[PDB]
């Protein structure tokens, strides 16, 4: 199922939550990044205008009005 | 000429546009992202900040005090 | 130690600095923006919520109340 | 294959070889862009790709050759 | 061993060879997450890998082949 | 070749080799910064690099071997 491989991909990827205005910043373990925003990305987030991955950290866009903080916190929810 | 590397650049590799507050988010094909982006770059647009790809997504930073959908607005009119 | 790294490391891999919003966007020489960012992610800048590079571009997410420009004219003056 | 030669008369700068590997390279952020695409195809020789940001390693299956990929793909 | 065993199941989605270099197929953006990995550990026979975004390079050190290196990760 | 063999004592960790591959280890992040120059000098026996984040992977043109090419990176 999608919530429950979203449920572990942030169980297992998610390092920390955090945020600044419209950005919700993810950070991850090495690598793991791209593995996880690929993943946002594919569960289809209203909320998320797009996603871009480095590393370590993804940059999570959210659609207005909505903030980056009120992103962070429906995600880490689904934890 | 440019112009038209910009249009076909956009036509085959902009699969959409959107935007929050000073960032226009550009949707590509898989690993599309880089390849448009450094063109998006090389043509030196004033309104643009920065650009940054992941893999099918672009972060494109309006200047101030041009805003993301602006910014995404003049780039499909050269589609 | 950590502070002359950070000085030579934005003495040979910051190009230049912008901003807008809340983001500082840093440009490198090619390749070298993976570099620069995983560096700055390592000395702990309160003051940033996280970055992420893509090849020549680092857009670092400044942790409110702090403003990109005020990000960005903290590490020039590192420089 | 009418796309992939698209994709190539389009990012195809050079190709080259070495071993068992053909070497793409393509215009500055193109290498991920035609790897992915060449993925999806699906060649049974090739063994996997990697994308870097202007080149791309295409690995040749045993007995073929990186040599032989590389001409395969500068034909299409 | 036990971490890297757990990072196989979730992200290995197949293993190939050609000559000297295992080839890693993960899940979309899947392949820097389990290539950094893999340098953590710190393999004698791993020369070093390469990841690109859905496939990791490994390198096997002379005179393991690729396919060998490939098998002790499929093991695992 | 002066900017290299600085470009190579700040980022150069290691170097290794496996058949026609040298291997350079960087800082993290390091690989593209690196490898981006290393093409940009264009040196004839390089076929190719491949950069992940802190590895290279340069392809040596046959019939030199990548232990070959890695020990002149080694030298500047
Ligand atoms: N955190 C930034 C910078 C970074 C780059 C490479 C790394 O290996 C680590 C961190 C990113 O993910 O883009
Ligand atoms: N869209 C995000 C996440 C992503 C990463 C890897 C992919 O293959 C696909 C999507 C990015 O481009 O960075
Ligand atoms: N500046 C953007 C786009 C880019 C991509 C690849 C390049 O080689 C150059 C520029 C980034 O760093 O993500
Ligand atoms: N050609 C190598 C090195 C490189 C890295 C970044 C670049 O922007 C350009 C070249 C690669 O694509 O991985
Ligand atoms: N499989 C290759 C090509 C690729 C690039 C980007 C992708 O999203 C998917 C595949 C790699 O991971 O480098
Ligand atoms: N060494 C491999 C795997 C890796 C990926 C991401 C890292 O941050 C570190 C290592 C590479 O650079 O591709
Ligand atoms: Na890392
Ligand atoms: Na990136
Ligand atoms: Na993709
Ligand atoms: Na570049």
């Amino acid at each position: 199922g999608t919530r429950e491989k979203l449920r572990k991909m942030l169980d297992d990827l998610l390092v920390s939550v955090d945020h600044s205005g419209n950005i919700a910043v993810l950070r991850t373990p090495p690598g793991g990044a791209p593995f996880l925003a690929s993943f946002i990305d594919r569960v289809g987030m209203e909320e998320v205008v797009g996603t871009i991955a480095g590393d370590d950290t993804v940059f999570v866009l959210a659609r207005d009005p909505m903030t980056g903080q009120e992103l962070g916190e429906f995600l880490s929810q689904r934890r």
